[PDB]
């Protein structure tokens, strides 16, 4: 009489793996030409970023993204869709337009919207 053992179904099980291929296939060999910056967080050091941490207050990459979805760390795609446009913000935010990083990071958006916004 009490018990309504609702909610909303799983699916999202659906979402998080239609999530995963998307990035499965944005580490795709083909994408590989503007995806490998992406690869792995900005070793602001290395890369002598110095500003990076003054402005990008919330760094991703593709690969702290991954983990969140092993993880199941993520609620819904809509928080996983939130952490790749963080990723493609911080290119856009930190570096000038005309930047080749920002070609790149588009031409990387390119592919994540489409197969993203084509989920059912
Ligand atoms: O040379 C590399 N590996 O051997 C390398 C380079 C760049 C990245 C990278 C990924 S995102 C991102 C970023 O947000 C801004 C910047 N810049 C802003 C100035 O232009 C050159 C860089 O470096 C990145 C990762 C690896």
């Amino acid at each position: 009489g009490i018990l309504p053992a609702p909610e909303k179904s799983s699916k999202v099980s659906e979402q998080l793996k239609c999530c995963s291929g998307i990035l499965k296939e944005m580490f795709a060999k083909k994408h590989a030409a503007y995806a490998w910056p992406f690869y792995k967080p900005v070793d602001v050091e290395a890369l002598g970023l110095h500003d990076y941490c003054d402005i990008i207050k919330h760094p991703m990459d593709m690969s702290t993204i991954k983990s969140k979805l092993e993880a199941r760390e993520y609620r819904d795609a809509q928080e996983f869709g939130a952490d790749v446009r963080l990723m493609f913000s911080n290119c856009y935010k930190y570096n000038p337009p005309d930047h080749e990083v920002v070609a790149m990071a588009r031409k990387l958006q390119d592919v994540f919207e489409m197969r993203f916004a084509k989920m059912p």
